[PDB]
DNA sequence: CAATCGTAGGAGACCTTTGGTCTCCCTGCAGAT
DNA sequence: ATCTGCAGGGTCTGGTTCCAGACCTACGATTG
């Protein structure tokens, strides 16, 4: 009963749920790159692969990863980056033996009753902390919303339910 | 000794050069998927990882990969795709033990004197044929220009010269 | 450090060489033989 | 099948045969 959840973008995270009910969540590793004479943050491929290889989740574990679907009004750099982060994550997960299942944000948001929220990121952190109370301290900052999304993706895949 | 060259886009290829002078080139694996009610070609992650795992090139072999640099006039779908394809290949190569070195198309084109051609893809196929004459039969078609570019990237990395 | 705001954006190599100049794809989808 | 031409484009799910309604992200910058 292992489940993995991945928020693949630059502030994202990977969550790992164990059969005994324990959970781990890891911020996505990144590095600072020079592009067009400015600095950009980019996912750290080797650290991701090393992170996956050190997981105790066995081969065949399912990884639920949020589907890339940027808005037509997002810029072309946004489109490249969501595509790049998605491809790098999917290849790393497959190479590490995990079975990848893409999930639309509409799917897990509806599942946990989070659609049409005035504060979607805050509500995600609140839902994740309720499902994983031992992660409550790791979810108190606004910048922890990627941790929450990864946990909620894993909770969705595991079929967990809010009280 | 061993050198890998990767043209990462959907009609691209991976070339593998051996220390004895032999060469192999494989079209990039792809599948057809439904996106927004139409059919799209997307690289086949699992097939790419299995291909890489089957190479005799040892760990630490350098994989020269063409840097993604879409034009600001290309559509946002082109930007997403080139990012996705790039990320997928980089992670697959890293996970399979290879050292990844991104090369700009202007670098290997200038090295082989191909800059400012009015028929750049035809010229690439001609140059690859001369450098790898046993691949002449595999470079006869217009759609083989991806195979040509992968071979030229690998030949660049190995320091080959046209006669 | 952590949060907020507002728009949606190229990038690279090598020279002219501490800024300038010139170069380079790709995707998606319809058509034609 | 292979190639040519040419413009640069959302995509998804829950509900059916198209509709209705839903969803981000990146990149720079400034505020304490
Ligand atoms: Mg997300
Ligand atoms: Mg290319």
């Amino acid at each position: 009963g292992w489940v993995i959840g991945v928020d693949p973008d630059i502030g994202g995270a990977i969550a790992v749920l164990s059969p005994d009910g324990s959970s781990q969540v890891f911020d996505n590793p990144f590095v600072h790159i020079v592009v067009s004479e400015v600095i950009r943050k980019r996912l750290d491929t080797k650290s991701i692969i090393q992170l996956l290889r050190g997981l105790d989740a066995p081969p065949g574990t399912t990884a639920y990863i949020e589907k890339s679907s940027p808005f037509p009004t997002d810029g072309k750099q946004g489109w490249w980056s969501t595509g790049f982060s998605y491809g790098l994550w999917i290849a790393s997960l497959v190479a590490s033996g995990f079975s990848v299942v893409p999930i639309a944000s509409q799917t897990w948001k509806a599942y946990f009753g989070l659609m049409r929220s005035e504060t979607p990121k805050d509500d995600s952190r609140q839902a994740a902390s309720i499902l994983f109370p031992d992660k409550d301290q790791s979810l108190k900052l606004k910048k922890h919303a990627g941790r929450a999304e990864a946990l909620l993706l894993a909770a969705y895949g595991k079929g967990l339910v809010l009280p």
